[PDB]
């Protein structure tokens, strides 16, 4: 059936990543579960010269310390993302 496309996926993903690190109300499942889904999402070069926004986001939580486990997801993630692009 249809799906939406990774970049249309991604409008939500990046916004919970987002959200996730309000100053006010940080959660770190709600970046994990963003993070984890972008981990499996086609993110090419054609979807990420589209979306380096994203990946300048990704480079901040992979040594975010409020939660360790952001930084972890967000590295095994981020490094994906480098193994499907140029």
């Amino acid at each position: 059936a249809a799906s939406p496309s990774v970049e249309e996926k991604l409008q939500k993903l990046h916004s919970e990543i987002k959200f996730a690190l309000k100053v006010d109300s940080p959660d770190v499942k709600r970046c994990l579960n963003a993070l984890e889904e972008l981990g499996t999402l086609q993110v090419t070069s054609q979807i990420l010269q589209k979306n380096t926004d994203v990946v300048a986001t990704l480079k901040k939580i992979r040594r975010y310390k409020a939660n360790k486990d952001v930084m972890e997801k967000a590295a095994e993630v981020y490094t994906r993302l480098k193994s499907r692009g140029s």
